[PDB]
């Protein structure tokens, strides 16, 4: 329906072109088709396949050959990257590519903003991490086999000779890719069902299973009234739990303290629980198991939950947490104990000032929770994310700071004071200290949770020191003891005579979030970063529809 006149085009963006034009000397290399002879390059057509230059742009934008801006727009990007391509990142040419691009980007995204697009940006995804059968950075050399399997040109040339090994196949290495790390995919655009108007996808937040009748741009919706129909794939709508209740209530009601201009309402879901067993690994159980000692395995049911809050009138998740519960009927020495999985947060709660203490708030209420259940005793594992890995939200922004070990285990005896402080937890203690209050003598005395520390690191002492589970444990878990929480919930006599734990809220079936794996291959494979507040937004529409229907 909308029609671009030539001339409103022209108009509108020959300013922007003219504005990379006047930049010298950075444009003069770009002002004309390269003439690869003249210029001594003859190599450049084997490299640049789609030339284009401003000359060639200006023509056709004077002669009415771009129907609609986008055009234009993928042009000046074409030559950017080809010159981007073709020099070396340390040339003359490269920089200068670079200088006018800036000028483009400020230029090129108030005028299609005029033009009544959502935005000017030339947008494209975050580069995915690629590892090694160690891992491989952005842009410089690697090689592949069946996009499956891939080395960074260190280790590939340290295989000695021709031949590598995958699984198990032998492979030479003239069957392997080069290649540099330097792809990037683009965002998606999804076009105005009225105006025609491209818009991206995640600027509109326009998913297909929430609308399907199209999507509509808000200018057209506007000229004629109307709104979009109502989102029911909220977080709100998401099935309430008991423990989900607590928590939201525990949080607003310290929002609605705090009184903080331009607060918002918060909401958390419990979105699985399920029983499970942790398996007590080879080393521990031939040394305690195979004995009596200790038990094969431990069930514990597991819970995933989320917290979201409304920032733009849409739906944002920023808090996750996954939990393992061990309850009355499980054997010592995981008995009536709940350990924390992992959490990950995504910094854009608001406001900012209570960020934190809202984060604390969910911890102390589900302590205060699982304690009122029956559960004793909680354990806390300090450990930060490894180097560009996330524990849940896949894609975190690159402004948030992830804290070291020493902030990280004072973020939490900060949370833990102010649950002392509450009457919540009666006490805390670390791993060692604990340990000597309990007069522990064993390894298999140690609470044994899916994916800790301990575990992994029993299996290596019983193997270090050919077969003792428990002569230096004391001092590891000295030389660990910051990083390892113990905190009491219910002391002394009282722990010994309880009631057996019944937890009210019934089971609740999710693969998706049966642990992290699944949530983060998902986010993954759809692209569903974290990495900024419009890309948050879309990822927290997109899971909240799969959670809604998966269900
Ligand atoms: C077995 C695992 C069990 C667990 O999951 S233990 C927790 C592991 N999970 C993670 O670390 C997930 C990634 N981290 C997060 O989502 C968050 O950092 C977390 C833990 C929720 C806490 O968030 P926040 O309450 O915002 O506290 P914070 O320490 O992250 O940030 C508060 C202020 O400290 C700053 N900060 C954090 N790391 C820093 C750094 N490395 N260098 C310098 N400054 C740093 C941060 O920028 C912030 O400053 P500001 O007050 O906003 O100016
Ligand atoms: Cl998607
Ligand atoms: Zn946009
Ligand atoms: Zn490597
Ligand atoms: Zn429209
Ligand atoms: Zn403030």
């Amino acid at each position: 329906k909308k029609i671009f006149k030539p001339e409103e085009l022209r108009q509108a963006l020959m300013p922007t072109l003219e504005a990379l034009y006047r930049q010298d000397p950075e444009s003069l290399p770009f002002r004309q088709p390269v003439d690869p002879q003249l210029l001594g390059i003859p190599d450049y057509f084997d490299i640049v396949k789609s030339p284009m230059d401003l000359s060639t742009i200006k023509r056709k934008l004077d002669t009415g050959q771009y129907q609609e801006p986008w055009q234009y727009v993928d042009d000046i990007w074409l030559m950017f990257n080809n010159a981007w391509l073709y020099n070396r990142k340390t040339s003359r040419v490269y920089k200068y590519c670079s200088k006018l691009s800036e000028v483009f980007e400020q230029e090129i995204d108030p005028v299609m903003q005029s033009l009544g697009y959502c935005c000017g940006r030339k947008l494209e995804f975050s580069p995915q991490t690629l590892c090694c059968y160690c891992t491989i950075p952005r842009d410089a050399t690697y090689y592949s086999y069946q996009n499956r399997y891939h080395f960074c040109e260190k280790c590939f040339n340290e295989i000695q000779g021709e031949s590598v090994s995958l699984g198990q196949t032998t492979i030479n290495k003239e069957q392997f890719s080069k290649r540099k790390n330097d792809t990037l995919d683009p965002e998606l655009f999804v076009e105005c069902t009225e105006c025609g108007r491209k818009m991206h996808q995640i600027c509109v937040l326009h998913h297909e299973i929430i609308w399907p009748a199209g999507f509509v741009c808000d200018g057209c919706l506007k000229k004629s009234a109307r709104t979009r129909k109502e989102n029911k794939f909220s977080a709100k709508r998401l099935p309430s739990t008991r423990l989900g209740t607590f928590l939201e209530n525990r949080v607003n009601d310290f929002l609605r303290r705090q009184n903080h201009p331009e607060s918002g309402e918060v909401t958390v879901r419990v979105v699985h629980a399920s029983d499970k067993t942790v398996e007590v690994k080879p080393g521990m159980k031939a040394r305690f198991v195979d004995s009596g000692e200790m038990a094969e395995s431990f069930p514990y049911r597991t819970k995933a939950l989320f917290a979201f809050e409304e920032i733009d009138g849409v739906d944002l998740c920023f808090f996750g947490m996954h939990v393992q519960e061990y309850g009355s009927d499980c054997p010592p020495p995981n008995q009536r104990r709940v350990y924390i999985s992992y959490l990950d947060s995504v910094h854009f709660f608001r406001p900012k000032c209570l960020r934190t203490a809202v984060y604390h708030e969910i911890l102390i209420g589900y302590l205060e929770y699982v304690k009122k259940l029956g559960y004793t005793t909680g354990h806390i594992w300090a450990c930060p994310p490894s180097e560009g890995d996330d524990y849940i939200f896949h894609c975190h922004p690159p402004d948030q700071k992830i804290p070291k070990p020493k902030r990280l285990q004072e973020w939490f005896k900060k949370m833990l004071d102010k649950a002392v402080s509450e009457r919540i937890v009666h006490d805390y203690k670390d791993i060692f200290k604990q340990a000597t209050e309990d007069r522990l003598t064993s390894a298999k005395e140690l609470p044994y949770f899916e994916g800790d520390f301990w575990p992994n690191v029993l299996e290596e002492s019983i193997k270090e020191s050919g077969g003792s589970g428990s002569q230096k444990l004391y001092a590891t878990m000295e030389k660990h003891k910051e990083v390892f929480f113990v905190i009491r919930l219910i002391a002394g006599p009282a722990a010994n005579s309880l009631p057996p734990i019944v937890d009210p809220d019934p089971l609740i079936p999710c693969d998706l979030m049966d642990g992290r794996d699944a949530f983060l291959t998902l986010a993954r494979d759809k692209h569903l970063e974290f990495s900024s507040l419009r890309r948050a937004q879309w990822s927290t529409m997109c899971m909240l529809v799969e959670l809604h229907t998966q269900s």
